[PDB]
């Protein structure tokens, strides 16, 4: 059950192609993050090229600590994309930089599209991106903490020091 | 119990002739401990009493496998003492019995008091006293399972193996 | 495997965004192996060719609990490369075999040049090499051992445990 | 056979009074020590007031990878004593500081009692002091290094390394 993650894992990887899903681990590893962050939901944004233009997309939402993985999914039958310059997801996979924010709104970089269109208010939000060498892959980040108003110092490791592993995970 | 003898004997190499060295032993073991268990942390609280009054104060802190212990001591001065009928750790101290506890929210006992200070969010944890005959010394506990909704009941087996040693250390 | 599940995984989230990060995980797991085996090191000789012709050269030296990975990681400038008919880390490449040597002084194939280049007395190993197919891409030993008279069979399952994941990771 | 060292170690801790020869698992240690250090011989001196004024006297002489214990122990029947400012040994007591020496005799602290009674010429030490806090408990020292000139530095870490291990024993 504790090595359910590396069963998986070793299973993904040796199967040498990642043409089976590496979102099924990131997602059970996002599960995790938002127990011990009380994170009231976290995501990832796939970082793409298209056709010859950066671009930050959505691939998994609202992942709480029992979500089911096709609830999370969202395939590209509906996703919404961001140029860099709009959102603050776009403005982490260009800096390449890590960000507490603890309030948004207060954030220039904050695109409200998403809170407008699925109906749900962003407040809170870590964000970091992950990074093959050159290139940004993808950005994850925790949403709106609860019991509290913002995301603290200790969150911030722990969110660091699972993030290390998905960046892993994504190559 | 090859892998014990050898990870506690090295251990012990590790520690300088200076202070204190019964206590960065202690700290050691808990660092080991950690990654054995995958543990997001562990600490040691203190149990000392005044005019028959027993109390529970924290001593180290957030001790991890890539953790200094003079970051992970408690300064004597800025320490968080609870009376034992506030808080899973004085609970343990008053009861002498272990726990694990897979969900703090739903464990009445617990307090937040360190959480709120601190700003860590404790989700899951295994706590077991030290004694000395009828008294106790300290309270030991992992926190936060890493790779698991909870700590296993094969994981209890580890951290009461390893704490056969530290209580002979706490004397 | 509950512990080798805990340490992998916990391991893994020590990893830093950046590098080269394939070669801080070997490390890390080395370090890992030190504490297993009470070994007072662990080193790896990266194995490549020039024209057909093999070689084995250092690459990480002196891997230990409390070691530091850029302290480690050799120098591409001096690192010492050996042919694989000099050395039993050269052997192990050659014959693609594992060994659990007791007493280095015992076995011809054992070459003292880097003993004497950088002050170390090597005594007793075991080395083992990591392969891809028919070709070798590193051999990884570990040295010393602290707390007896040589390496123990049981030693032998725990290193070559630890050496199917750093086998994978190496690819 | 590697949990020796350690069922010795708690077997010795365990019967609170240390009235049962912490003296063997020096021994033990001291025999590791040599081997892993190529040094000829390695001795313990044993640190005293008698009665009133600091000496440093012999306990463990002539110490090899494979000496027994009643071949190296010296009795009181027949010890050799310094005061601290005669002899190299003595030094190490008074100023509680380590050292490599490569050549005695270009040491002006260099006694050469022992040279001269047992028939042993002294060439190369390293020496440190085990030291509970305040007071210096004893004189650890491996002399005459095989097959080189001096212990190199990679030595002296080593050499350190048992010693944390040999003065908690020593408590
Ligand atoms: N409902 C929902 N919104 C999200 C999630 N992750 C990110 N967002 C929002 O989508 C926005 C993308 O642009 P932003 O300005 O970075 O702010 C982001 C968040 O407000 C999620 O999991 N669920
Ligand atoms: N931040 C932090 N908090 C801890 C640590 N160890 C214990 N605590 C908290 O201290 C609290 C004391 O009360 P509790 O109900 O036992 O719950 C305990 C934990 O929530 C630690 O290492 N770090
Ligand atoms: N100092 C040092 N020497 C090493 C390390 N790993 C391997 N060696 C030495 O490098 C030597 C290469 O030849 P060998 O006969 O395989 O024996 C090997 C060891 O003696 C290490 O981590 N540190
Ligand atoms: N024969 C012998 N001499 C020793 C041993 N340990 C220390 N000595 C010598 O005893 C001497 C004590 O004074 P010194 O000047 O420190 O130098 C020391 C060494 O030369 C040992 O194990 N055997």
């Amino acid at each position: 059950r504790l090595e359910e993650c590396n069963i998986l894992f070793e299973l993904l990887t040796e199967i040498q192609d990642e043409a089976g899903s590496m979102e099924k681990i990131v997602h059970k590893t996002l599960q995790r993050l938002s127990q011990l962050l009380a994170a009231d939901r976290c995501s990832m944004f796939i970082c793409r090229s298209r056709n010859g233009i950066p671009e930050v997309a959505t691939r998994l939402l609202n992942v709480t600590p029992t979500s089911k993985f096709e609830d999370n999914l969202v395939n590209p039958d509906k996703e919404t994309v961001f140029p860099l310059d709009i959102g603050i997801a776009g403005w982490v996979a260009h800096t390449k930089k890590f960000f507490n924010i603890p309030d948004v709104k207060k954030n220039n970089h904050f695109s409200d599209y998403l809170d407008k269109k699925t109906g749900y208010t962003t407040v809170n939000m870590m964000a970091i991106p992950i990074t093959q060498g050159k290139e940004v892959l993808a950005v994850v980040m925790a949403l709106n903490k609860l019991n509290a108003s913002e995301f603290s110092k200790e969150d911030e490791e722990v969110f660091k020091k699972y993030l290390n592993f998905i960046s892993l995970v994504l190559r």
